[PDB]
RNA sequence: GCCCGGAUGGUGGAAUCGGUAGACACAAGGGAUCCCUCGGCGUUCGCGCUGUGCGGGUUCAAGUCCCGCUCCGGGUACC
């Protein structure tokens, strides 16, 4: 062995072994239990950030641990490669988006390798390649024929392609119930986003108006509180009035260049229950796109109605009682909560549910109302007027009929050799590209490209069979691996990507491509990486943000930054730990850290400093501790193997000291296993390993037996540490002369017999307060425990002239003397 | 507003089952890369008092469980 740990001498050698042996490449093997461990695929922006490194370290820890458990593990990697940032960059550089992207892919890929992430590289995908995106093109045309795709003019205002996600709203909603291993926060977020609403539509007569007006409400129980109606600016009635109302016309237009504003239509509606005439306004807070584009305003009870009403001097009216039985104070604001009705005629004293239903029945029966479900979820807009994305496989024939691009004209290849006049898509500015021909007779092909959410909605499934032509998926491959066992990414994608891929999975199931309802069993959302942030105020009053690496802090009595400076000698203020930014200038580059300390150090810190799902505060000094630890592990292994082979261990003959140490070894194995496998508290896992290593370094290494126990302990630690720091462990495994490559060594299992105790610790309380800890035989009787607790001066002096009233005893744990 | 966390040393945090609080690490500081000290106050060095945001409550026993309070963090809404 070499005396120095030198990651530079070890990491690339091990990495190259992994490529040469294709260690992490896997097939669909039915004799083994599968495990699919998936991290969210990176966008090739140019270089990895600390988010990626934390995300992929977590995945890799799991993937490696699961392999050592004897499972067949898929850990795939890929590139979500279309998108906007390349178009602006092709521009700011000489280049085109494709070559820029491929350059970025190559560079980041080399970074992922230097971190020793054990991916199956034979499954690598880059989504901007025809070999990938042809398949979403083919699937689009299929979805079209299914009745799930349509074209529509709509606001953002332009013609767009939509996929009908609303057709699966109730499945997307109900199936949240099957996802116990998704975090609540994410689930709630998809509920809210779907926004399933049970309500009542209520139609009014209007006075000098030859139609009726319908509103949608979720609170029909408050109907008697309705003092006016609000209609969206795009409402037919508001546009009607606006012909003879110059001021209204102004408003139907000020609602584009975008807190309450409105204009009176002049129209009076007739409330159906009261006969009372009420005013219709156009209001800026009424969505034309949801419900009916109009509301019954109840300002006593909805906050937006309240603010609109008191700003335009409209009647506010209380109709729901206070929580406590009393009439409510509406002087400040709307009273929001459901409660008992008053001020509502025949409906007085009814509570929310009984009232909802009484007032709906009555209105249904007068023929001016009906129950109604609405959804906040709108259909998914998939077209972009952008160049860098998959072309949309649709065609307009010269006669005017739209249809899918024919199967023999697929894939519709987007061309990569282009010049950017960076403001028109090269496939738009040249009028030849659009030109094509179907069945003879000329045709114009679509020029919009896919929303980039389109590639990231199905990649996880394509990883199962990435080289399969003949189909989007190989169903036997896909069904072997799916569903994903753990999916690891940020919580920010909750109602975008996390929703699209569930929807797409069900799309693929319904085309007979997969046989399961949901794509992923567990979602783990890893916290943010934060760094320290500093700034000085310049002569001009402007805040200049200084990188904490450039910061020079000065502690105090006890640690505590009391004053800091940069090299220019500016006075810095410390704002704490915060999200990493360009604004705040506090980004840490993982490449610098990987090259400073080695990857194992960087990984070990990332996994140690904080639980997967809590924020992680980057510290250089914590990183350096992780580095020093690896050196202490290296040293111990070196001093040990320097002495050569060991005799076989003899378990029956060990000292009480030797037995205690061996028991710490196997208890650690048990705790580390539980913490990684079941709890997923990787930081406490690592802490147990360190705790154990501190004890090992202090143990004797001279006798045949001491040395054999060390051999065992080291072989166990090196495996336990391997999912976090594979390069150093792979190496030390060899040095210790373990069987084969560490990547296929079995996860250590704790030996039940080694964990048995001969003695135990019993805490003695006197009236509930500790006064001693005693070591008694493991099987001492209660009487023996009381007698020995008594012999302890530390106890016996809280038993002087005072008498034991009763005693509480938990076998082998606690004796509580109640006194006295 | 709403949902969701959290509060324990100088800092980051542990404590799963109510029963040895503060593991592990950093920051120290100090001593000839490591062994050590390290919650606060006092010490005769064995401990003693005190202590997990503030009020209660249950319990022989609360960081842990229940009821208020006060604070902090991060998401999010004219649906
Ligand atoms: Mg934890
Ligand atoms: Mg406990």
């Amino acid at each position: 062995m070499q005396e120095q740990y030198r990651p530079e001498e070890i990491e690339s050698k091990v990495q190259l072994h992994w490529d040469e042996k294709r260690t992490f490449e896997v097939t669909e093997d039915e004799s083994k239990e599968k495990y699919y461990c998936l991290s969210m695929l990176p966008y090739p922006s140019g270089r990895l950030h600390m988010g990626h490194v934390r995300n992929y370290t977590i995945g890799d820890v799991i993937a490696r641990y699961q392999r050592m458990l004897g499972k067949n593990v898929l850990q795939p990697i890929g590139w979500d490669a279309f998108g906007l940032p390349a178009e602006g960059a092709a521009v700011k550089n000489n280049t085109a988006p494709a070559p820029w992207t491929y350059d970025n892919i190559a560079y980041m890929k080399n970074q992922l390798k230097m971190l020793g992430f054990g991916y199956d590289w034979s499954r690598e995908l880059a989504t901007c390649t025809p070999e990938y995106y042809r398949w979403e093109q083919k699937f689009f045309t299929e979805l079209y024929k299914k009745g799930l795709v349509y074209k529509k003019t709509s606001a953002v205002e332009i013609p767009q392609w939509f996929i009908k996600i609303t057709a699966y709203a109730d499945e997307l909603l109900n199936d949240l119930d099957k996802l116990d291993h998704w975090p609540d926060t994410v689930k709630t977020m998809q509920r809210n986003w779907i926004g399933r609403s049970e309500g009542v539509e209520i139609t009014f007569n209007v006075n000098d108006y030859d139609n009726t007006l319908t509103v949608y409400t979720t609170r029909p129980d408050t109907f008697m509180g309705c003092t006016y109606l609000a209609v969206a600016a795009g409402h037919p009635l508001a546009q009607k009035a606006a012909e003879n109302n110059p001021e209204l016309a102004a408003f139907i237009d000020e609602c584009r260049n975008t807190e309450k504003k409105g204009v009176d239509t002049g129209f009076k509606a007739v409330h159906p229950l009261t006969g009372e005439e009420i005013p219709v306004w156009a209001a800026n807070f009424v969505l034309m796109e949801y419900g009916t584009g109009a509301v019954m305003a109840v300002p006593g009870h909805d906050q937006r109605d309240y603010e609109f009403a008191s700003k335009y001097g409209l009647n506010i009216k209380p109709v729901i009682l206070a929580a406590d039985g009393s009439e409510p104070d509406l002087s400040q604001q709307a009273l929001t909560e459901k409660g008992v009705l008053f001020n509502s005629g025949e409906f007085n004293g009814l509570d929310h549910e009984a009232a909802f239903n009484a007032i709906a029945d009555k209105l249904t029966a007068m023929g001016v109302g009906e129950r109604k479900v609405n959804y906040r979820l709108r259909d998914w807009g998939v077209s972009r007027q952008r160049y860098w994305g998959a072309p949309i496989p649709m065609v307009t024939l010269e006669d005017g009929t739209v249809m899918p691009t024919p199967d023999d004209q697929l894939p519709v290849i987007l061309p990569e050799d282009v010049v950017m006049d960076g403001i028109t898509s090269p496939i738009k500015a040249d009028p030849e590209w659009a030109k094509t021909t179907v069945n003879g007779m000329p045709a114009l092909r679509e020029t919009d490209t896919f929303d980039t959410f389109m590639e990231s909605s199905w990649y996880y499934a394509r990883y199962t069979c990435p080289q399969y032509k003949e189909g989007m998926l190989d169903s036997e491959a896909a069904n072997y691996w799916l569903p994903v066992d753990i999916y690891i990414g940020g919580i920010e994608h909750a109602i975008m990507h996390l929703l699209y891929f569930r929807f797409f999975h069900k799309l693929m199931r319904d085309a007979g491509m997969v046989n399961s309802d949901e794509p992923a069993k567990q979602l783990l959302c890893q916290g943010m990486v934060l760094a320290d942030a500093f700034y000085y105020v310049g002569e001009n009053g402007e805040r200049n943000w200084v990188s904490p690496v450039d910061a020079i802090v000065e502690r105090d009595e006890k640690g505590r930054i009391v004053k800091a400076k940069d090299a220019a000698g500016h006075e810095l203020v410390y704002t704490g730990m915060s999200k990493m930014s360009k604004s705040k200038n506090n980004g840490i580059d993982p490449q610098v850290m990987v090259e400073r300390y080695g990857a194992d150090t960087v990984r070990l810190f990332m996994m140690f400093a904080s639980p997967a799902d809590m924020t992680l505060e980057w510290q250089e000094s914590g990183v350096e501790g992780a580095n020093r630890f690896l050196k202490r592990v290296w040293k111990l292994v070196y001093e040990h193997t320097a002495k050569g082979d060991v005799a076989a261990l003899n378990v029956d003959a060990l000292t009480e000291n030797q037995k205690a140490l061996r028991r710490d070894v196997h208890k650690t194995i048990a705790k580390v296993t539980d913490d990684i496998g079941r709890r997923q508290t990787f930081n406490t896992a690592i802490a147990a390993i360190m705790e154990l290593m501190n004890k090992l370094a202090k143990a004797p290494t001279d006798g045949e037996q001491d040395r054999a126990l060390m051999q065992e302990a080291l072989l166990a630690v090196v495996r336990m540490l391997n999912p976090f720091t594979p390069h150093i462990c792979f190496t030390l495994w060899q040095e210790l002369k373990g069987e084969g490559d560490i990547d296929n060594a079995p996860w250590p299992v704790a030996d039940e017999k080694a964990m048995v105790e001969d003695s135990t610790l019993v805490v003695v309380q006197v009236n509930g307060k500790v006064r001693a800890k005693i070591t008694v035989p493991v099987d001492a009787t209660e009487e023996q425990v009381r007698e020995r607790a008594g012999q302890e001066h530390l106890v016996a002096k809280y038993l002087d002239g005072v008498t034991v009233r009763k005693v509480i005893y938990v076998p082998g744990k606690l004796l509580n003397l109640v006194v006295g």
